[PDB]
């Protein structure tokens, strides 16, 4: 009920108006997700993001609340820090602290990264995901669009509106919710599928840092699950230039086989992240994609 939906929502929001709390605020987004601002957290200094939305016309409160939840009780170094929300009449108001370095896709469509960016990339990708899983949350969307940056060159893991909760019970989903460029064979081929979908998109991320794009990006959806579905594990375009290493790593991401896929925690162990280079070697690439913005 939206009325049990608001009492929900005002149980879990901090008191009063955030136009005291915050100052400079600065619009960006503005999509069907809530107009977005960068704004100063005026006692901490802290710049961060805030995400109005006016709840009588939006769609799913539920999960809105789902996000919230999830956000405030796994809090993670690889997750982008859920601060603080507020509820003034209909108009809800979720801050996040805010990265500078914009999103893994600007670095993908406007950089070239080499491998030992890659491994640092895929290793804190690795280390959300294995907390997550540990945790009982299927993150469910993973692509390098919610993946944030920071200017010193953190990674960040976001977005949590499609996540699921799972247990010893009902350890299996079979809701069809992540963007099709980047999901896992099973979501479609059948139903219920595990954590490991997070790691085959994982996988197609990496496709993405190597060639740009995931595969069949030049699909229509509905027809690129349908190539996932029967064409299984994607080809690379040059095979040959990655290491031997880096092509094991992917092999384990991208397998068709659930049960042989790896986990996250199997994964963190892998040879292919020993060869990252120090997260600071990200910055000279972040600061040319988000001058080529």
């Amino acid at each position: 009920s939206d009325e049990e939906i608001l009492e929900k929502l005002r149980s879990i929001v901090s008191v009063g108006d955030p136009k005291k709390k915050y100052t400079r605020f600065e619009k960006i987004g503005q999509g069907a997700s809530g107009t977005v601002y960068t704004a100063m957290d005026v006692a901490t200094g802290q710049e961060v993001a805030i995400r109005q939305m006016n709840l009588q016309q939006q769609p799913k409160k539920e999960l809105i609340i789902n996000e919230i939840l999830v956000m405030r009780e796994n809090k993670n170094p690889n997750i982008v820090n859920y601060l603080d929300s507020y509820l003034v009449g209909d108009e809800l108001w979720v801050v996040m602290e805010y990265l500078a370095g914009g999103s893994l896709t600007d670095v993908v469509t406007e950089t070239c990264m080499d491998e030992g960016q890659i491994a640092a990339v895929c290793r804190e990708c690795l280390q959300a995901l294995e907390f997550l899983h540990s945790n009982q949350v299927i993150h469910r969307d993973i692509k390098s669009d919610n993946i944030l940056l920071g200017m010193d060159g953190s990674v960040k893991l976001t977005d949590f509106g499609f996540c699921a909760q799972i247990t010893p019970e009902q350890s299996k989903r079979s809701e069809m919710v992540g963007t099709p460029y980047w999901m896992a064979p099973e979501v479609v081929t059948r139903k219920a599928y595990g954590p490991k979908v997070d790691i085959w998109s994982l996988g197609i991320m990496a496709i993405e840092m190597i060639e740009g794009e995931p595969p069949y990006l030049n699909e229509n959806p509905l027809r690129a699950l349908y190539l996932i579905a029967t064409n299984g594990t994607p080809e690379l375009q040059n095979p040959e230039k990655l290491s031997a290493i880096f092509r094991d790593f992917l092999n384990r991401c991208l397998d068709m086989d659930v049960e042989k896929r790896g986990s996250a925690k199997e994964l963190l162990q892998h040879q292919f992240l020993k060869i990252a280079k120090p997260l600071s070697s990200l910055t000279p690439l972040i600061a040319a994609a988000k001058e080529a913005t």
